């Protein structure tokens, strides 16, 4: 039960891994049990439906979904689960993730997707946001998160390295 | 009499736009159904609709949605039938979000996308008609007449 | 009775948008506070609000702002609590400036961003509710009912 | 007659081939007889007029047209043929295909162009869309398309390769 | 009396914009014709118009269109005469689609593009006038007067 | 007098030459006498004022101006000359010429700038447009232009090289 | 009494926007002149104005323009004084053209750019005030009071 | 006192140095005493608050702030100081600085940030703008600035190097 996943990281394809691995790494650093899978809204719609519908009963508390282009994975996941869904816009080749961003963040009232920045920063922040959500009812994790945020602030240099 | 084209839209708010597709199909006497199906509010309704479309006799699906428009793409994910998407104009981004969320489908699952708004709805219907005309001589003739009237009716000078 | 969600907005001009978040939380019976906090006009008020949020018992912060929207990001800089941002539609750029200034946070300080405008405000409230529902069974049940009613209420055909 | 082309793939120039070859390959994979030509709306307007006007009588059922920049090939082809025309926005150097996309998709009511994604994905999907159209009256092709779509779904991995 | 400039537009809906070009040419006493020619609805009408323009005595063609604006570019494909394009403001994308579809012509077939809307129509007429003025002394003088009056009429302070 | 320049090609800086050289080459190919200079609207405003004001008296008939970023050269040239001014948006590093394009094409009613495409294509077309203007009163050039356009059309291949 | 700030705008149409800069300077009792100067219609008027600004005693120039907005940049080309630019909202592109044409000045000739519209005009005046306050103690005090009142006047909750 | 900084150059991170070094170099060239530091609005908000609040009392007259992405450093600095704040949008990876630009320039009425161009040009101009502000009450610097601007104008070539 201590190893049971509480966060699910899903992505449309292997090409999205270069970006989503940043979410995986952060969750591991904060000792947050999670699962990482590939789920395509367009190629495996039934797999997505089943995954999202059963997420809560399986013990998941937060879902982090990443996709690029006509990015529908986060939005459709949210349509099937009552759990909070965080979306990461994967940078696209031509439109640099603008298509990914608008397709994820512009959800109409009624079905939310908490959206993060385009790319690696967004993936890392999706993990951090998930951690902050979990920290609300996990004192141990809250402490680890506090230490992490504190270290981040303390590690900022006062002046740049002018070579 | 059975519908051969299905027009689906995310919500009642999309009707002002999608009614143009409905009117066109009726004008060309193409049997069709016009329904509301929300990818985000009624995902199971969408899955069932798209999955069973072919069996029910539908040949083409015209889907309209605005904002983070996922209806056309998800419909295409469940059916082998041609899916045409109409980006509905959104309040803030004027349909740019609708357009990109519909047209940028990665390789493997297509959605033939039309223009933002009423023009797109009308054209989705005309495109569906041109598809059906490939195997329906009578309709092909009516479509030819429609296109001919459109061309001949353009004035030579402004009023 | 103590607030568990704090809704903050840059100015009175943002209320027409943020009132949708307020209405939703009230509908779901989620105790909350609704205030005006300007990142640019009242920076110290913001620092104090964000810094003390956790101690005061708040669990989630919903922040709305338009233009060079910095309220959500700066709130997140001072609190460990989840911060959700709502881009308020701006006059000229229709919220594109609001959206980019809120969603593009670099790694290390997150802001869960929702859609531009009213939809975003409503969704920020719903997202906050889904977060609280993880440790509040009664609310979880009310949220399930809310989502179920939304799905069941969608019409099958346009009027 | 079994080799007679039923789909015509036309492109503005040789530079568009890198993109349009994806449509050609897909049609061949699905055993769909087709022709692939270069037709410039701006440099060979009369060639385009003749091609589009005679497409139907020549046996073509669908036209896939690709162009970049001020992309007019798809739209003008549609102005002269009653056949369904699918357009592929070729990525441009400066505007990354945004000019190509808007110049193709924003056709006013009356003359349609079913538009696909910018680049290679769009070319592949134009071919797939054409196949789905042809499948409506070709049982053999419909079967091949069904198998293709099914294989696509079955070939999606469950988890990413984390190196 | 024979027209030396041809103003063509996609449809009646473009007249509110293109009338500004017509008014300017008339003010400068430049003989011209004003017609409707649709690249998409009347492609053969366009081909004939552009192909025969030079023979008919036209020196410059001013073409206006909105959305997927192809009229200017296709006119230029058929004539050796200078073609000036006016992007008509579109409903959703405010002429950005019109602008890119007109100005981004690849090397080999030019279209001198003006601003979106009324300003562009007025300037297309003025640009045509500046072209004609190179070989028409009388017109050159009237154009000089027009430009001089424009400069001299600008107020020194706002009211 | 046969060597006297009838077209003036001006650019904001040496960095714009990579783009504007395409206009220079085209004019030379069509045997159109011209001058090519660097004139900065922002660094040499008085040089620009003098150049534009005296262009007509010096015999110039058309001015082709190229600039990038906050591109003001074409517009300000047009403010001082009654001659037709053609503008070429030079591609910029960050905004890919979108800033160049809007700063040149969006001239208000009263002071025109015939704008061409972003980059090399625009430079080549500025030269071609200038040639078409000059051809209206130069039978010899009109003939050369006709031959050039005809050759362009005849040189388009019928099919792509599929390697 | 002599003006230390010059507010210039392309045309009367820019006054609705630039009047906000005028009002602010008057409120802070900063002597200034408000004029119309068109970079495109009155280029020589602009050259003279910018060239002689310093000699006339001006310390800061606030320039507003829309569309292909060149007034601020060209003013900066002729004067060593700090030039602040205000992008006026345009009809079609909502000031995006104004903004890029003003802010994207290459290295060597700066223009401190403010937001599109009224906010930008007000801020250009405030920025000019903050500049003058560096060497004018009395004004510095009035500016401090202005900023303090702005901060203190923000309500704590929406109405 | 002659070495006391009158301009403060602050940036969000080391990654911004490649851009902001251009402001540093220009100020040094014009002999303007200044300090260059790293201050993160998001990672060190209290450091920013203290820096901005005490800037005036410490003798600073102008603050040049650079940041990228959701760039809040310039705006928040301006919220705490009465001094003029100039902002430099650092080019971002995906959106090429468009997110940086809008997040800095779109300040509402009441709290100004004089914004410069995206990237290196903006950094150099922020320094030049700061110099022009200081020159208003520093005759010696005004002379150096006049000479600098004059040299810039005189150094512009009349024609491009056509290789």
């Amino acid at each position: 039960a201590a190893s049971a996943p509480v966060v699910g990281i899903i992505m449309g394809s292997q090409s999205d891994w270069e970006t989503m691995r940043h979410a995986d790494a952060l969750l591991t650093e904060l000792e947050i049990p999670h699962e990482t899978l590939i789920v395509s809204a367009h190629r495996t719609p039934d797999r997505l439906a089943d995954y999202a519908r059963t997420a809560a009963e399986r013990g998941l508390n937060v879902i982090i979904a990443g996709a690029g282009g006509a990015a529908h994975l986060p939005g459709m996941c949210a349509a099937w689960t009552r759990l909070p869904v965080l979306g990461v816009p994967v940078e696209s080749r031509a439109l640099k993730g603008m298509d990914s961003l608008l397709s994820i963040v512009q959800m109409p009232g009624g079905v939310p997707v908490g959206t993060l920045a385009i790319g690696a920063s967004g993936a890392k922040n999706a993990a951090l946001l998930a951690a902050s959500i979990l920290a609300l009812y996990n004192p141990a994790l809250a402490a680890r998160l506090e230490t992490w945020r504190a270290l981040q602030t303390a590690s900022v240099p006062n002046s740049p390295i002018t070579e």
